[PDB]
DNA sequence: ACCTGTGACAAATTGCCCTCA
DNA sequence: TCTGAGGGCAATTTGTCACAG
DNA sequence: GACGGCCCGG
DNA sequence: GTCCGGGCCG
């Protein structure tokens, strides 16, 4: 399947995307990567056929997708941009035409990388991001260890306000995400939390391939 | 005040179904 | 007939906060 | 809608 | 009987 590759600099930027938008994303870095103007373009059908939907379903998902880019913004610390600058419109029956910020190329071109087929399951959208920071330090066999800060995790993933709380971190976000990655991806994850006095800081994940 | 977890409720999202150009 | 753009749904997940200990 | 392949008239 | 361009139907 399509192998995924991305700046370290979008892997950990700051931005709110859904489960669709990310879906298109990774097809818009591809096609980009694959050289330029910035045009990218989706077909329906293909993406029916990429991630197992019918065509009804996902012309919905791309619609709306779609009209929810507007206003949306991406932070790499500390410059913001706009995803889009021009609205979505359609060609051909069936087809969609994009226009991403052209400003934005350098950024997606220390490097992290994927196949498309490892994440095309994962619904949850900060499991996504979770996954993709992690293979950021991922070994060739397929290992690796790292501590990630909570308050960057926060800043960076755009969690909502109440999981500032950490038992609704734990219970409604930690939990869910990884037992998400276990049970959707090729990865086995588990980790530990690091403390200072009574506040808990940091997250240690450790992960191997099967 | 701080920390933890759980019970409730609300809001949002998922995979469905159907209909017609 | 095959596609896809609309219009809906019930069951489930996610976001929020009161209260116990 | 868009596309193909069938069957009408001449 | 056959042959062809085109319209409608699925
Ligand atoms: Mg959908
Ligand atoms: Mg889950
Ligand atoms: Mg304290
Ligand atoms: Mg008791
Ligand atoms: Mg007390």
């Amino acid at each position: 399947s399509p192998r995924i590759v991305q700046s370290n600099d979008l892997t950990e930027a700051a931005y709110s995307l859904s489960r669709d938008q990310k879906r298109m994303l990774y097809l818009f870095v591809d096609q980009i990567r694959k050289s330029h103007d910035g045009i990218c373009e989706i077909h329906v059908a293909k993406y029916a056929e990429i991630f197992g939907l019918t065509s009804a379903e996902a012309s919905k998902d791309i619609r709306q997708a779609l009209k929810s880019f507007a206003g949306k913004e991406v932070v790499f610390y500390y410059e913001s941009f706009p995803w889009f600058i021009k609205p979505a419109h359609s060609p051909s029956r069936g087809l969609y035409s994009v226009h991403i910020n052209p400003y934005l190329i350098p950024f997606f071109i220390r490097f992290t990388q994927f196949r498309l087929s490892e994440t095309k399951e994962i619904t949850n959208p900060y499991a996504m991001r979770l996954y993709e920071s992690l293979c950021q330090y991922r070994k060739p066999d397929g290992s690796g260890i790292v501590s990630l800060k909570i308050d960057w995790i926060i800043e960076r993933y755009q969690l909502p306000q109440s999981y500032q709380r950490m038992p609704d971190f734990r219970r409604r976000f930690l939990q869910v995400c990884v037992n998400e990655i276990n049970s959707r991806t090729p990865m086995r994850l588990s980790y530990i939390e690091k403390k200072k006095g009574r506040q808990t800081t940091h997250i240690v994940f450790s992960f191997r391939d099967i």
